[PDB]
DNA sequence: CCCCCCCCCCCCCCCCCCCCC
């Protein structure tokens, strides 16, 4: 019921096979696009068949309470030929968000979920923004021994992977960089079955230059091929534009 | 792996005549 080439093109050139459970993870530096990347596809899956959409239902979950509902809906009344406040209401009325203030409440959030995803045959995507969202107070609260640092975080993967598993979704993850080492820069501190858990990695950065901005860096790794690509796109009022 | 800063030095080098009872 659900394709992983018609939701992106662009990045998903390679995958063609009807998606049945795919965890993906985005990963950089603050200001470099990746909630960008997460509106435009929400745009693209949420907008009506006939204006070139996907017509099926998106779960967001926003952990560092940064959502805009303004700034969605820009780009939904950029990226219709006609603007109608109906018409916006229709495209809404598929999108779901939900706050969550510590691990504990997100685990139960996750515990509690499996009720509206039996409920709703629809969804087909699902967002969670900022996972490493509490990971200093987890270190900081676990002493010195690495299991009590690493409890909560367990349980939130395990039941993401069962989700995802059971109902044939998508998983869209989001961290932070936080920790340099002593050209890809990334330095993992997760849990080490997220690490695992993972499919395919993006990393996404910034040009140094101010040319304006209006160029931003992503470059993809899959490590079932290790095939590496990088892709340049472009951020305006309608969305993100590949170059 | 984690976060932010410091401070001046030292002297050189001469030119140029005027005016008769
Ligand atoms: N209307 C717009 N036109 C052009 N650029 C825009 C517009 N709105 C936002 N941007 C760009 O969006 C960028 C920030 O993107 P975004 O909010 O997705 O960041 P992010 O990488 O998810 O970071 P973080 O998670 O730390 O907030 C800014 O650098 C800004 O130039
Ligand atoms: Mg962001």
């Amino acid at each position: 019921r659900s394709s992983l080439k018609e939701i992106e093109p662009n990045l998903f050139a390679d995958e063609d096979s009807p998606v049945h459970g795919d965890i993906l993870e985005f990963h950089g530096p603050e200001g470099t696009g990746k909630t960008e990347m997460l509106y435009h596809l929400t745009a693209r899956c949420i907008l009506p068949k006939s204006e070139g959409g996907l017509e099926v239902e998106v779960l967001f979950i926003d952990t560092d309470y940064h959502f805009d509902m303004l700034r969605l809906v820009t780009i939904l009344e950029h990226r219709l030929s006609q603007s109608s406040e109906e018409i916006i209401k229709y495209c809404l009325g598929r999108f779901f968000l939900v706050y969550c203030s510590s691990s504990t409440h997100l685990l139960l959030t996750l515990y509690s979920l499996e009720s509206m995803f039996c409920s709703h045959p629809s969804l087909c995507l699902l967002i969670l923004d900022s996972l490493s969202a509490f990971y200093w107070i987890d270190r900081v609260n676990g002493g010195e021994s690495v299991n009590l640092q690493e409890s909560t975080l367990r349980k939130c993967s395990q039941c993401l992977e069962k989700l995802v598993n059971d109902y044939r979704l998508v998983l869209f993850a989001t961290t932070q960089t936080i920790m340099q080492k002593a050209d890809i820069d990334y330095r993992p501190y997760l849990c080490k079955a997220w690490q695992q858990l993972v499919k395919h990695r993006m990393f996404f950065s910034k040009q140094d230059d101010s040319q304006s901005s209006n160029q931003f860096s992503l470059v993809s790794r899959c490590l079932k091929s290790n095939s590496l690509k990088k892709h340049f796109f472009i951020i305006g009022e309608s969305g993100v534009e590949f170059c």
